[PDB]
């Protein structure tokens, strides 16, 4: 089955791994994982990041063929399962400096939710994309402004989250992706540009 595949210890995740627009396992409901944690499981969580890190290097992703991504879920996979991966990096000063923090977030999350969120929305300036789309889709991905998530690590720990900005809207991508939600159902389907009066357009 494909969760075989994915989890050789040789096997290194690439677009080829990636389901299409049109696959109905990106619109089902992704099953909750049980702890302890399926060695299956716990791979398939370390290939998700290692794929993160390595379309972020300039040359793994010439390598691969990949382009930079900060999340991704495992129904992208063909795996229906509640298992996400971010990983969002800060930025170098001005000057060439490496930031303080490598990465404003960096988690593999089993089991994640939104438990509560701001009455505000935002929605990134530049619109949203998708590995599992390939089409231009222009418009703005209205979402929660700010949201409390809880997630379990792969050991089995809850934890309980508070996040803004950037961090909010790919976070909630990816728990969209295993509730079998596209960011596409959150574009206004008239003007995709359209700007309800107090939404948060971050830069
Ligand atoms: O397909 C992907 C990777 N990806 C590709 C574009 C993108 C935008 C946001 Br916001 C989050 C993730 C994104 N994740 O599910
Ligand atoms: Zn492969
Ligand atoms: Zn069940
Ligand atoms: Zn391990
Ligand atoms: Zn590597
Ligand atoms: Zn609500
Ligand atoms: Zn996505
Ligand atoms: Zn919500
Ligand atoms: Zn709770
Ligand atoms: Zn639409």
């Amino acid at each position: 089955a494909a969760i075989d595949k994915l989890v050789k210890a040789s096997h290194l995740i690439d677009m080829n791994d990636i389901i299409r627009e049109g696959n109905p396992t990106l619109r089902k409901v992704a099953e909750e994982v049980t702890f302890p944690l399926s060695e299956k499981e716990e791979i398939l969580g370390e290939k998700m990041m290692q794929f993160l890190k390595h379309s972020q290097d300039p040359i793994m992703a010439e390598k691969l063929g990949l382009r930079g991504g900060v999340g991704l879920a495992a129904p992208q996979l063909d795996i229906s399962k509640r298992i996400i991966a971010v990983l969002v990096p800060n930025v170098e000063d001005a000057q060439g400096n490496p930031p303080k923090e490598a990465y404003s977030l960096q988690e593999v999350m089993y089991n994640p939710k939104v438990v509560s969120h701001s009455v505000q929305d935002a929605a990134l300036s530049d619109g949203e994309g998708c590995l599992s789309v390939d089409r231009e889709v222009p418009g703005y991905v209205v979402r929660h402004a700010r949201v409390t998530i809880e997630y379990f690590d792969k050991t089995g720990e809850k934890h309980r989250l508070k996040l803004k900005g950037y961090n909010s809207i790919v976070v909630q991508h990816e728990i969209d992706h295993i509730d079998g939600i596209m960011f596409y159902d959150r574009i206004n389907e008239k003007n995709p540009f359209a700007v309800k009066e107090g939404l948060l357009i971050l830069e």
